């Protein structure tokens, strides 16, 4: 894998509409090649990999999408993830702005990656 | 920085001996260079920056020090840290292999690093 670690997500448009609710969901996520693939949480607490399901909940290939970094002093650790229609938006939540560029980085590379 | 993150440590030795206690303590550790800057955790919940206090509680050059990763299925997030002449070990928890492999290649190039 490319990176890992934990993220939360909070979906901001989904097929081009806001979702009812947007409140964030806690995962374990690997980024392996261009593709996203989502753990859930086992428990409410805990950031460790062991705190996370073993099966996949959810797998995205994000080729030809864009990440954004926001440089907001209010969210210092947060990425936006868009796909290439804007129509689905999302932004995640990394614990701190070293994860959000070492994140944001990484997820760059996969959006530009041919596939 | 060069690497930061959610770490607990352990010391396994201090200047040639095991201590009296000995206990996982969390910390939020920034390397800057080839120093290693400690931050406390402010109470009991933390896994984000904001979670650890704002001024280092701890500031320790590794240059010439030593990281290993040990390749144990029993505890994948681990690896450890010694200083030249072995007498200061320590064990740090990251949470998952994935982050003991990148804290491993972060530290292993700052051992080898310059000093100011």
């Amino acid at each position: 894998p490319t990176m890992e670690g934990p993220l939360r997500r909070k979906t901001l448009l989904k097929e081009g509409r806001k979702p009812a609710l947007s409140s964030w969901t806690r995962y374990w996520v690997v980024l392996s090649g261009a593709t996203l693939l989502y753990y859930g949480a086992k428990s409410l607490r805990g950031t460790d990999r062991k705190h996370y399901k073993s099966t996949p909940g959810k797998k995205v290939s994000i080729v030809g999408w864009m990440v954004q970094l926001p440089d907001d002093p209010e969210h210092p650790d947060i990425f936006q993830l868009n796909n290439p229609d804007k129509g689905n938006v999302y932004k995640f939540q990394t614990g701190s702005r070293f994860h959000a560029i070492l994140w944001h980085k990484h997820l760059d590379d996969a959006c530009k990656s041919s596939r």
